[PDB]
């Protein structure tokens, strides 16, 4: 058990400050790779703060991490934040430091995330916006919506969780 759950792993906050992530532990929570402010998200940030707020009453939260321009292989943004620079976006929800989600140079939470869970799509790759993983209770990813789900796509697999993932 190398990393039985995300929060086997530190994670840094927008300042790359340590971010407490494990204080959504007991909770179920989304984490975006996201492009932090640059050209478009396909409905990630509305998604994204609209989730977090309706289902903290469930005791959800969603933590967004930006996508450092500078890892190299940045998922598909690679070619958008070239004329742009994202850093933080910023809202009613915890965004996080920007990492590297793709290659080898991805943050090692994401690697364990993107390890365990490729999702809806072919393999486990970083290739796009936002993108969700959704986060049980206990810190498990049991789904990642690419920046392809809009809300009820993400409440029809979080609503069980939020409830209860495993106890």
């Amino acid at each position: 058990g190398m990393g039985s759950s995300i929060f086997d792993f530190e994670v840094l906050d927008a300042d790359h400050k340590p971010y407490n992530l494990v204080q959504h532990k007991g909770s179920p929570l989304l984490i975006y790779n996201v492009a932090s402010k640059c050209g478009y998200t396909k409905g990630g940030y509305e998604t994204a703060t609209t989730l977090y707020n309706k289902y903290k009453s469930q005791g959800f939260t969603v933590l967004a991490f930006p996508s450092n321009q500078f890892g190299g292989q940045e998922p598909g943004n690679e070619e958008e934040i070239k004329e742009f620079v994202c850093t933080k976006f910023k809202a009613e929800f915890p965004i996080m430091a920007k990492i590297n989600v793709n290659g080898e140079n991805a943050h090692p939470l994401y690697e364990y995330m993107k390890k365990t869970k490729p999702g809806i799509l072919a393999t486990k790759a970083i290739k796009w916006n936002f993108t969700s993983f959704l986060i049980d209770r206990d810190g498990v990813p049991v789904e990642r919506f690419s920046p392809g789900a809009s809300v009820k796509d993400i409440e029809e697999k979080l609503i069980p969780l939020l409830g209860s993932a495993r106890l």
